[PDB]
């Protein structure tokens, strides 16, 4: 059912609390051993938000090998992500750790460091060039380069060194600047401008290690993010783009990782973001 059509019968209904609902009951439940650990307690931001242990990152240490962070493999969609909480004030060298050992290219976040008056993740990273950050736990250096700072987001230019081989890599911060909590982009327009930004950087290509997402706890703001990239390409790959189910391929990521899409308002947006994307993958 071509999901415009199915949207307006759900928005004149008013039925996306029941929509959504559905989705919560039928998701996916798998082990989470590794989080609920003791010696894990003080990596954890949120006792009700924890990565399955069959999809968590390991870090490559035989000290403690645990973050919270998940790897969300979309089958038919070749894109993968590391959906991940925002960083504590004692897991902001883990971050690095984790971004340096996957390889990856970018880092989106979608959330301020102050929110409703209260901190949602470390400051992790250095505002000032000649101001870098050294990471002692993990021998990182990351350094500033450039900022490039629009209205609704930010682009930062980073060098991540790992101070054993004295290897230095560019990493691109993606930060959007605007998105209220359990709240939704204003316009679908903004968001989908920044989605086509971290594209066109090559981040979410295959020569990386996967994007690192995240937003407070890493499953609302960035549930919404890698559901309508994963929708937008599925309906640019098959021969019938109306055949691509939103709930389906949400049922899907949630096998990865716990509470993606945290409120329905935010399933709604996801719909009116991958719709008016749409415009643009049909030839617009
Ligand atoms: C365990 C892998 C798997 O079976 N994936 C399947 S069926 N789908 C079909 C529809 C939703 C979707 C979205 C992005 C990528 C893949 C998929």
């Amino acid at each position: 059912m071509e999901m415009e059509k199915e949207f307006e019968q759900i928005d004149k209904s008013g039925s996306w609390a029941a929509i959504y609902q559905d989705i919560r009951h039928e998701a996916s439940d798998f082990p989470s051993r590794v989080a609920k650990l003791p010696k894990n307690k003080n990596r954890n931001r949120y006792r009700d938000v924890s990565p399955f242990d069959h999809s968590r990152i390991k870090l490559h240490q035989e000290d403690n090998d645990y973050i919270n962070a998940s790897l969300i493999k979309m089958e038919e969609a070749q894109r993968s992500y590391i959906l991940t909480q925002g960083p504590l004030p004692n897991t902001v060298g883990h971050f690095w750790e984790m971004v340096w050992e996957q390889k990856s290219r970018g880092v989106v976040m979608l959330n301020r460091v102050m929110e409703k008056g209260s901190l949602k993740c470390a400051q992790y990273w250095p505002q000032k060039e000649e101001k870098e950050m050294i990471f002692e736990d993990t021998n990182l250096k990351l350094t500033l380069i450039s900022e490039d700072i629009k209205s609704y987001y930010t682009v930062r230019q980073l060098e991540l060194e790992n101070l054993t081989t004295q290897e230095t890599r560019e990493i691109l911060h993606f930060h959007y600047t605007t998105w209220p909590d359990f709240g939704v982009p204003e316009s679908p327009a903004s968001f989908l401008n920044f989605l086509f930004k971290v594209r066109e950087s090559g981040s979410l290509s295959p020569e990386h290690g996967p994007v690192v997402v995240h937003c407070s706890a890493g499953i609302g703001r960035s549930g919404t993010f890698c559901l309508a990239d994963t929708c937008l390409l599925l309906m640019d790959k098959r021969k019938d783009p109306s055949s691509v189910d939103i709930k389906k391929v949400l049922l899907e990521m949630r096998k990865f990782r716990m509470g993606l899409i945290q409120t329905a308002d935010q399933l709604r947006f996801s719909y009116l973001a991958v719709i008016e994307g749409a415009k643009f993958i049909m030839g617009d």
